[PDB]
């Protein structure tokens, strides 16, 4: 017993949140492109522009998703806008994560565009890819499902040990039941791994250090771009 309809109700909003603003790989028509498809160069500035665009589209998404998490605009304002700036880039890794295909070795953006590792170096992730590639694969034996990886999003933003919060112990006291709730969430869907929470949470430390180098990537990416990024991208990185 001890069951909860408010912790059901808060997978439930959660899951849903995260549905509605990222769509799932199954549900995407496919489509590629022949751009710098089978050599890797400094930067492709037709890719550059396709995937920065999808990326100004996913940290939209993303807002979207954070204010539909129950408490979140119950933060001050400049906490709400600290948090995302602080986890927007652990996110945008869990969900192109969630859009690999390992026997394409490839990632699908969601507008459907799938693009190969090569195409995904040359795109702007340059020496960051094959990092980002084994960080994806290294994902997939944990086999997370839609609810999981959302309420992982919500556990990485809603996260009181960020720099320069207002109300910390507030953010503390919002986290706590997405703790509980992908923790009942992870044992009930399969309890013969009942190493799968403290494994997923675990992944929040790596996911930490490839956004550190996701930030390095952007200061030389910068120096190789002819205008800056686009606005919404140097909001995440400031
Ligand atoms: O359409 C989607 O569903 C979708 C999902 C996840 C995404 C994830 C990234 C994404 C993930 C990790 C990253 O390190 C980055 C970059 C960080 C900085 C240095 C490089 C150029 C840009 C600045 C973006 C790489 C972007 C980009 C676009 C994405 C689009």
């Amino acid at each position: 017993y001890e069951l909860s309809p408010q912790l059901e109700e808060l997978i439930t909003k959660v899951s849903k949140a995260h549905q509605e603003t990222f769509p799932s790989l199954c549900q995407l028509g496919k489509y590629t492109t022949n751009s710098s498809a089978d050599h890797r160069v400094q930067l492709d500035l037709g890719l550059w522009d396709k995937f920065s665009e999808l990326a100004t589209k996913c940290i939209i998404k993303i807002v979207e998703f954070a204010k539909r998490l129950p408490g979140f605009t119950g933060l001050s304002i400049a906490d709400q806008i600290t948090l995302l700036k602080a986890a927007c880039l652990d996110i945008l890794m869990l969900r192109i994560c969630t859009r690999y295909t390992p026997e394409q070795d490839t990632m699908t953006f969601s507008d459907g565009l799938t693009l190969n590792r090569t195409q995904m170096h040359n795109a702007g992730f340059g020496p960051l890819t094959d990092l980002v590639f084994a960080f994806a694969g290294q994902l997939l034996p944990l086999e997370m499902d839609d609810t999981e990886t959302g309420l992982l999003s919500a556990i990485c933003l809603i996260c009181g040990d960020r720099m320069d919060l207002e109300e910390p112990e507030k953010v503390d006291k919002l986290q706590e039941p997405l703790l509980e709730a992908l923790r009942l969430y992870a044992r009930r869907r399969r309890p013969s791994q009942p190493y799968m929470f403290p494994r997923m949470l675990m992944k929040i430390t790596d996911l930490r250090g490839i956004s550190t180098k996701g930030a390095e990537r952007a200061i030389t990416l910068k120096m190789e771009i002819p205008g800056p990024m686009p606005p919404l991208i140097r909001e995440m990185l400031e």
